[PDB]
């Protein structure tokens, strides 16, 4: 029932998911002059060399690439994190126009899209248990701006025609998510939530300062996806982002000066 339309979008979600008005909701605006450099934060460790992608799917709210998370093959460690977090999937949020689409903002700036690499804390054994814990998930958020093409994204873009409508999936093996990362791993971090229902407050957010650049043709292909299913009235999948939420009693920490 929930979505991004006028009658079921973010301003409605609290009725089914009252945690939408909770104390650690995401996304947030990152005020760069208020975030504090924390020298105790460790460098991020992104170990994706053994990643095993499985499928790509249109779930009616975004498209997602899934990974085999039954072993420590693609893990995130370090930074603000204690322990080992396994990569489960990645997906994007994007706009109808290049000036909007990201969920997090930086000094109120909206990027054209935002990539979420979703990882779960192995001490909880499975992702369903992890989402019930305040430190269960670590999502690596990466901004996209429009400029030069991102070669490591092209394989994703070229298969989207095969998952145009909700419920469609396709084989997506041998995809290397390292090709979606910027050069720098400098980041901001804060405790937050999933950005769609059920809005569970289980996420350590790690948002990279350096955006990746994608081409206008690449983001245009995101915008040709459909929220609807096959044989239904076509509604383009655009503006699948939640706006910034109240920071409340949180501090955003920076890994860099
Ligand atoms: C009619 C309509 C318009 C928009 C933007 C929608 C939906 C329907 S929707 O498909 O019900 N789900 C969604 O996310 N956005
Ligand atoms: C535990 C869990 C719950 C929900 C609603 C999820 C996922 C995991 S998920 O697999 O990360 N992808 C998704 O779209 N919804
Ligand atoms: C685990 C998970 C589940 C869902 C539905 C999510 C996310 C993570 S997410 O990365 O916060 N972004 C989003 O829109 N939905
Ligand atoms: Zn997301």
């Amino acid at each position: 029932h929930w979505g991004y339309g006028k009658h079921n979008g973010p301003e409605h979600w609290h009725k089914d998911f009252p945690i939408a008005k909770g104390e650690r909701q995401s996304p947030v605006d990152i005020d760069t002059h208020t975030a504090k450099y924390d020298p105790s934060l460790k460098p991020l460790s992104v170990s994706y060399d053994q990643a095993t992608s499985l499928r790509i799917l249109n779930n009616g709210h975004s498209f997602q690439v899934t990974f085999d998370d039954s072993q420590d093959k693609a893990v995130l460690k370090g930074g603000p994190l204690d322990g080992t977090y396994r990569l489960l999937q990645f997906h994007f949020h994007w706009g109808s126009l290049d000036g909007q689409g990201s969920e997090h903002t930086v000094d109120k700036k909206k990027y054209a899209a935002e990539l979420h690499l979703v990882h779960w804390n192995t001490k909880y054994g499975d992702v369903g248990k992890a989402v019930q814990q305040p430190d269960g998930l670590a999502v690596l958020g990466i901004f996209l701006k429009v400029g030069s093409a991102k070669p490591g994204l092209q394989k994703v873009v070229d298969v989207l025609d095969s998952i145009k409508t909700e419920g469609k999936s396709a084989d997506f093996t041998n995809f290397d998510p390292r090709g979606l990362l910027p050069e720098s791993l400098d980041y901001w971090t804060y405790p937050g939530s999933l950005t769609t229902p059920p809005l569970a407050e289980c996420v350590t957010w790690i948002v990279l300062k350096e955006p990746i650049s994608v081409s206008s043709e690449q983001v245009l292909k995101f915008r040709k996806l459909n929220f609807n299913g096959e044989g239904e009235p076509e509604e383009l999948m655009v503006d699948n982002w939640r706006p910034a939420q109240p920071l409340k009693n949180r501090q955003i920490k920076a890994s860099f000066k």
